[PDB]
């Protein structure tokens, strides 16, 4: 038993691995993503992509089956460090097992999240897990929390990677944030309070938005301090096709400026909903006039393919100048091709927006380790999300949260400031921050927004100008395989 490579290897498992189909972030990634209101997968042809799409899966789905098997294996590797080391009383064993059961309740909390149930086992063995669901989940997550407390390094005293304290209150606030949805009990109170611990402690916003997603994330303060929980990614080092290669490679194609990389997938872009959310009136969009012929050729270098964009005001830095807002990391411009907002028939990469948030250049403008690959880090967990959870919560009880949503539309130099909020202004400011993020699903969840008639987006439902869908699919099924195999198990409702 190698204790200090079970534990690095615990870490590990959030950034690194069909295989790379698989990942932990990729099919989490996909879950909460694909089916919203932000982005479309181009390639509908691949397996499961429709019906992830227009959220009409079934306990069949491949992509369901890849989150949930992935899940509960990272677990049972947290659970082997945990029996490996038990009893064990030393400072340094005691804040390793502290981490490993952070990563476990964070897996836990996915499995809740996007189950509303999972498959539970407590030590590493060959029995058959038990379900355990709703509060009885919600609450040994929230135990396990509240236990290894004491034993995490401080807020920003742990080496960069490691979770610390703040990263155990976030997690505890987002889980009060969703106590209504867990538990059919809403605790606005407890979510406001850890999200003040968070928020008191010594981690701050980065002043630069678009750092926070840049290569060089990991070295660069103004990003690292926002930063409370980063999967570590390196070009060379750490390679995942569905790490940060992901979010860089799937976002780009031949033709865009400044690529950061030699492989542009074509394969993520937004939905029209998505581009609204800076732009209320899609009228206010920067976009190529229809009576404007793109050329065929003198556009290769970047500064070909910017001045052609700045002449027609639709480089990435004029979409944020009509948008008013540092967020509005979005391209329309004539690099890889003439763009549409919104698409009567999902047919290609361009059929939507591109979104260039994910950047594989570094923020001092040093060489990033590889041409094909990112170092960008992907921080999974960072401060912003206090904010946004301390304000919707202190907006459900009642109370002024234009103090917090304020803090992170002046951060990211926005021309609106919101006057009054409203429940409309919230999600759609879940959606400015963390697009792209991984987490949109269950926010819209909380919101009543997912399945329902309350908010439809284009593509919702499988209708080209969106539809809801039943209810039953806030939830995703128990995977069929795992309902034959683990008599323990039994399927969400609504599904067969
Ligand atoms: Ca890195």
């Amino acid at each position: 038993f190698d204790q200090q490579g079970v534990f690095v290897k615990g870490y590990a498992m959030l950034g690194v691995t069909d295989e790379g189909e698989s990942g932990f972030y990729r099919t989490t990634f996909n879950c909460n993503e694909l089916p919203t209101d932000e982005c479309l997968w181009a390639w509908q042809k691949n397996q499961d992509i429709p019906q992830l799409t227009s959220i009409s899966w079934s306990p069949s789905s491949q992509r369901t089956e890849w989150v949930y098997v992935r899940l509960g294996y990272d677990i049972t590797q947290y659970n082997f460090f945990l029996d490996q080391t038990e009893g064990m009383t030393d400072a340094e064993t005691l804040r390793q097992r502290a981490e490993i059961r952070f990563l476990r309740a964070l897996h836990y909390w996915y499995f809740l999240d996007l189950f509303g149930k999972a498959p539970f086992k407590e030590h590493f063995s060959n029995d058959l897990p038990v379900e355990k669901k709703g509060t009885e989940l919600y609450t040994y997550i929230q135990n396990e929390l509240n236990e290894i407390e004491a034993d995490m390094y401080e807020p920003r005293q742990a080496p960069f990677g490691r979770a610390d304290k703040a990263a155990n209150w976030l997690l505890r606030a987002r889980l009060y944030l969703n106590a209504g949805v867990y538990t059919g009990q809403t605790d606005y109170a407890k979510a406001e309070e850890y999200a003040s611990k968070v928020i008191g402690s010594a981690y701050k916003l980065c002043t630069n938005y678009s750092e926070l997603f840049m290569a060089d994330n990991d070295e660069n303060e103004n990003a690292m301090q926002e930063i409370i929980l980063p999967i570590r990614q390196d070009g060379v080092k750490t390679r995942n096709y569905g790490g940060s290669t992901y979010l860089v490679c799937g976002t780009r194609v031949a033709g865009m400026p400044r690529m950061g990389t030699t492989n542009g997938w074509s394969c993520i872009f937004a939905r029209a909903a998505m581009v609204q959310k800076f732009f209320s009136n899609l009228e206010d969009v920067p976009m190529l006039p229809a009576d404007v012929e793109i050329p065929t050729k003198g556009l290769d270098t970047d500064e070909q393919i910017d001045a052609f964009d700045a002449e027609h005001g639709i480089r990435t830095e004029d979409m944020i100048k009509a948008a008013g807002d540092d967020r509005a990391l979005l391209y329309s411009g004539v690099g890889g091709g003439r763009r549409k907002i919104q698409t009567d028939a999902i047919s290609g990469f361009t059929d939507g927006l591109s979104i260039v948030k994910w950047q594989n250049y570094r923020s001092d403008g040093k060489p990033v380790s590889h041409a094909t690959y990112p170092d960008t880090d992907i921080p999974l967990f960072r401060l912003a999300e206090a904010y946004l959870t301390r304000a919707e919560a202190i907006f459900r009880q009642g109370g002024d949260a234009t103090g917090d949503i304020n803090e992170l539309r002046k951060r990211a130099n926005c021309t609106r400031k919101v006057q009054t909020v409203t429940e409309q202004e919230l999600i759609d400011e879940w959606a400015r921050e963390f697009y792209l993020e991984g987490r949109r699903r269950s926010d819209l969840v909380r919101f009543g927004m997912f399945t329902t008639n309350k908010y439809l987006w284009d593509w919702k439902g499988g209708a080209m100008n969106g539809t809801s869908v039943a209810s039953y699919y806030n939830k995703y099924p128990i995977p069929v395989s795992d309902i034959n195999n683990n008599r323990n198990m039994s399927q969400n409702e609504g599904y067969k």
